[PDB]
């Protein structure tokens, strides 16, 4: 699997880089739960069932994706590779996988968005709502498909693996978008009330968050803890999955991530209820270790696994795969 | 117990092959969690009943067995020792055991069965059903007592150390049943018209799929996530045991296997309400390290160790170990 | 504590003889367990009760003790030190503590009786029940107290340490009381009707043995795994007494024994109801680290720790010991 | 965070004294299930609240605090530095942190409360009723805010790290306030009838406790283990304290301490329902490590991680931290 590609990109980054991307805030409590969560998740396989015509495809906000998964808005991915958010967004079109252009891009968003595939664009909520509302605006004329409004950064956490290094952004890094305020419900609605897109809220981990951001009229959620970056002991994701999926019953489109590094990751996800994943951090690895040809092959890796998982489940789609009952161990 | 055999083995075979026979799917959570399941099980004994004629005999499909326990079919078995499964199924006969002859056996079935004992057949399904029913057909031609149908191999799952080592059959090592397809329940009542055998499914983890296995006409089920080689996160055998059993409500014998691995485990096995138990790798390992008189031996140590068990629990009888309650630990 | 005390009994004792004492049967999974158990229970103190008459005495069997805690009957004490049992009675005497004679004792009950104090005899059923009933009449008219009837021993555990040390009784260690066979219901009722003394049964863990040991006339049980050197994968005695001290409502006296390591393993057994603890292995620890005075050490140890746990519990007595709440930990 | 200034202190310290500091009685099973207790908390942070004014500010016992937390009472404080009480107090009434001056401070209470600040004053039963109320009315006279009645010391637990070192105070650490004996509640009333502060009851873990101290007109409870320095076992206060919470029912207020070692502890411990922790060892390693500036450190430092923490979760006030869900991990 993947664990390979984590030695590749940590031999080739500077330690710092390799830091800023693998690390948590404080001390990390949250980073090591979403591992120990989902290895905590047992699936109970069907058998004998139909696999004649086994498809990872879903729909999702309008569109076919190949498999359950987007690529999660991962900053400056110049860091990671010369060719950074381009190589990953060229990757994430040949594989049919969304892709989620971040507020913080190291390449512009029209830029992104010309590479064509399903690019949805991250927001971080600006001190100027008329800047916020200029970004959804560029994403959504740039022809993104989804505004994932970034709902748990009202500031960053504090990354002690970065204040110990002194990091800080490279001189040939920049943030392309650009030549920060705590976002709100009221934020929200003004995203909504400005674009026809869906709007997903990203970094939902409370019940009746979820169920507030149906209210408010989100298409999706996804249930984060941010990939353990911003509270320190906050619950991991896909500790609340199931209870957000039963509160939300169907009104929108549950996404989790955190952790998730198999396609057996992604069968638990979805056996929890989850309509799909989002992938950071190990795709930042294979750009690291191999620009666009380590992206296309980690989704080829992912695609195959989350294939095999599925059959091995007695689950011709998706759809079956959320009925799957699960048992957690210790 | 067999601890040393373990390493005895690792010992006498190539690197490779030890894998072939240690090894699990994916990241082997399977694999491991089954030793943790029955680890975590304590038993309650009871005290001061007669044990006069403590017997660890059972009857099951037709027939006595002298313990509560078979032989998992392990396919290839030349390639652990020269004579393969001829050595097995001989030790089996003599300790009153039964034997399960492997589709993929590296000595034809004919053969083993001449041996006498009470041979059972493993029935991997074929791309064409004609094939599958003749081999069904030519076990039972052969005197092979039961088909113990594998329901959990719509293909063989990713088995990452023996990718890592390129691992592939030994020219001298062949399948000697011949000169493969996803199972469905319509395969089952293929297999189940075509014979008046007891059906056995081997890889039901679902309690409706253990009750539908009751439906469709199953004499038996086991229990089983393929020893962790299969899915990889499926839930271990032991954990959904008790389930089962209540769910079958003596519909059809109900087997378990994976990390047997003593007599304890055999009465633990029995106490969560199995039947009786398959033994996969330790037998293998006997084979390895000692051919035929290995696996007596190892046999012979599993009958003593069940026999000291069920009496130390109170138990003069494996029904009486049935019904033994016990206590889950951390 | 006792700890020191372990390392000072490894180094004077020949490894194997150590092996005796520390040892379980199979894989030790009972042994550990034990430990796991008692590390396990969290008591809940009470503040600012009257502590000026704190007091660690118990009537049991008609007799007071200085603390609730006898020493567990260990066979072949001479394989310690070469004043065997007469150096412990001579320190349980001192310390007001009962002492348990063995059956396989080596030096002769008579003896161990003559030393004074309160000694009970522990019994282990013969093939002959004149025998049997013959050791309890000798044991009651030489003034033992109580009749520990051991009832978890049909026969003995697989112990692997001594089967691989291939150990043996030296020819200095005898049984005394000598110039065996599965005790039953009728057994006890045998024991019971011939004498007047309280016949207490050892190696009780199901509820409904407990239960019927006070059916059955006992006047106490001891909950019980015997160290975890009877059945492998036996419950702990501390994981059952809660549970049997309910079911039993005071009709017999409720001792729990297995892996007592301090007063305050002490305090956390009277928590979960127990009348009285037994201690083993640390008598013997001490008995061979310093022969009578290393006991009478232990013991005046123990009793200052189970004194001051009790007052830091605020309890003022054993009776309020019992009457703690206790929580679980992880 | 504060993992660093541990060792600082370690380096500095003799071993002897930070023993005297580190260390628990019995095993330390209550130091480290502190630790473990907390680690297991997991918070549901809540989003897109308005975090405008965000403030950690409480009102107790009648006054602010900048943040929800006290210094602990530690005696002998100048064993971790020369200026010791007055350096702590200092740092403490510099940062709007109550600090808790001991009955065996190193310095006079009086002298300590010159300093200003929010002093309180932690209390000692002595065997003479007289001398423990004059002890009341001086730091009363001396403008001491609260008493904080040390109620789980009717004698101090068996340090073994303190026995086995021989430790014993060094000439020039004294106990100023002078030139004992077992609490009860009729000593809690002979203070609260001595007295207008509020009275704060300090060691608490059991449920009908914390109702009885409410019962008894106290104005607050420290739901505390001694920090594991008092019975060995004693069930963690982070452990008890939503059950005491539930049972106060806003009758006192109810702080908590033991472990507590960052701002997301702090956040723990108020969402579990805690109105202020009490933060021990931590400020001593300060102090050991860089007297009054050392500590004023550790308190900006707590002050923006509690900061941090709270925005993080979408809590502008502590009151609405109180509010938070929780789930436990393992
Ligand atoms: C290096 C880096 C950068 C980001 C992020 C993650 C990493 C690892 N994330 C979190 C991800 O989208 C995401 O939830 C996953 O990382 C968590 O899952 P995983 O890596 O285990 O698969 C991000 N999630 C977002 O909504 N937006 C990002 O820009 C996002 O937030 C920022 C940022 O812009 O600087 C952070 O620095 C940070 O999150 O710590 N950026
Ligand atoms: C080397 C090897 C080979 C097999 C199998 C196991 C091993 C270890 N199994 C699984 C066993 O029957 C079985 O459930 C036990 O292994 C699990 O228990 P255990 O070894 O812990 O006691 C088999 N179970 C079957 O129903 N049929 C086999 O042929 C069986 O499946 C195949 C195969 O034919 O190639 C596999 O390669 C595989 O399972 O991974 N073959
Ligand atoms: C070396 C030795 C010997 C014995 C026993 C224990 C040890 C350690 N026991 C078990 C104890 O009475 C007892 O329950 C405790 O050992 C368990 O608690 P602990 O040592 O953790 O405090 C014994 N319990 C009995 O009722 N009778 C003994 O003679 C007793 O049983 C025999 C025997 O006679 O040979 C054993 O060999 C054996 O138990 O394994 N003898
Ligand atoms: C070195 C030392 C000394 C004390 C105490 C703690 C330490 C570490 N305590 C316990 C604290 O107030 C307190 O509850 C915390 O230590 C527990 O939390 P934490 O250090 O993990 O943050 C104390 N709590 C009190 O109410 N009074 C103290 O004097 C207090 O009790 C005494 C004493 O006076 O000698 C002790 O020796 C002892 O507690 O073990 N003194």
């Amino acid at each position: 699997s993947l664990a390979d590609l984590e030695r590749a990109a940590r031999d080739v980054l500077p330690g710092e880089i390799f830091d800023f991307l693998a690390g948590g805030s404080g001390t990390e409590a949250s980073l090591v739960a979403n591992r120990t969560a989902l290895e905590r998740v047992f699936v109970i396989p069907r058998m004998l069932r139909d696999l004649t015509d086994v498809t990872t495809e879903i729909d999702i906000f309008g569109r076919r994706a190949a498999l359950p998964m987007a690529v999660a808005p991962v900053a400056y991915q110049r860091l990671f590779h010369p060719e950074g958010e381009l190589a990953v967004a060229r990757a994430a079109r040949d594989a049919g996988v969304p892709y989620t252009i971040c507020t913080l891009s190291s390449v512009s968003l029209e830029e992104i968005a010309a590479v064509g595939g399903r690019p949805w664009f991250q927001l971080f909520w600006l001190r100027d709502e008329k800047r916020s509302l200029d970004l959804v605006r560029r994403a959504e004329d740039a022809g993104c498909e989804a505004i994932v409004f970034t709902v748990d950064v009202p500031w960053m956490g504090r990354r002690l693996r970065d204040m110990r290094n002194g990091f800080a952004l490279p001189e040939w890094v920049t943030a392309a978008n650009f030549d920060f305020a705590p976002a709100t419900w009221e934020s929200v609605e003004a995203v909504r009330a400005h674009t026809d897109l869906p709007v997903v809220l990203k970094g939902i981990l409370a019940v009746e968050d979820a169920r507030r951001a149906v209210d408010a009229g989100a298409g999706g959620i996804v249930v984060s803890n941010h990939g353990g970056r911003q509270l320190d002991g906050a619950v991991p994701g896909i500790e609340m999955l199931g209870e957000i999926v039963a509160a939300v019953s169907g009104g929108c489109e549950v996404l989790v991530d955190g952790g998730i590094r198999s396609g057996g990751d992604v069968l638990k996800a979805t056996a929890l209820g989850a309509s799909a994943v989002l992938v950071g951090r190990p795709v930042m690895w294979a750009l690291a270790a191999a620009g666009q040809d380590g992206v296309r092959q980690l989704l080829e890796l992912l695609a195959e696994e989350v294939r095999d998982a599925m059959g091995l489940a007695g689950c011709e789609s998706v759809g079956a795969a959320r009925r799957l009952n699960t048992k957690l161990g210790v």
